[PDB]
């Protein structure tokens, strides 16, 4: 049901921020200081637009809170070059996120 669901993604969202141990992925990509990005990236991603996604109702399934996710990852290995603080970070959000989801999806389950 709807109500349980969202308290699932609520929880989830929380524990996949909880991954983003360098602070990285919890806001915007700035482009006062990334001012490229949008010449690479078509649509940006970041767990504080998650949240505001969430609270709007507008993950109503698990798959579309899953893509939004998997954006914030792959957006970051597109841009970044693999040597980088954010490649790195996003390689491990990868795998940590992954986890979090795949518990999350059996308890929806
Ligand atoms: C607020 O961010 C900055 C402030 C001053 C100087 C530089 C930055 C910055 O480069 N931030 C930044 C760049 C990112 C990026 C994240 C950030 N910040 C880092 C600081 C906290 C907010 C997000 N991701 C995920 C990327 O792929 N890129 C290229």
């Amino acid at each position: 049901q709807l109500t349980p669901f969202l308290i699932l993604l609520r929880k989830t969202l929380e524990q996949l921020q909880e991954k983003d141990t360098g602070n990285i992925f919890s806001e915007p990509v700035p482009l006062s200081e990334v001012p490229d990005y949008l010449d690479h990236i078509k649509k940006p991603m970041d767990f504080f637009t998650m949240k505001q996604n969430l609270e709007a109702y507008r993950y109503l399934n698990f798959d579309d809170f899953e893509e939004d996710f998997n954006l914030i990852v792959s957006n970051c290995l597109k841009y970044n070059a693999k040597d980088t603080i954010f490649y790195r970070a996003a390689v491990r959000l990868r795998e940590q996120g992954g986890a979090v989801l795949r518990q999350a999806r059996r308890q929806a389950e």
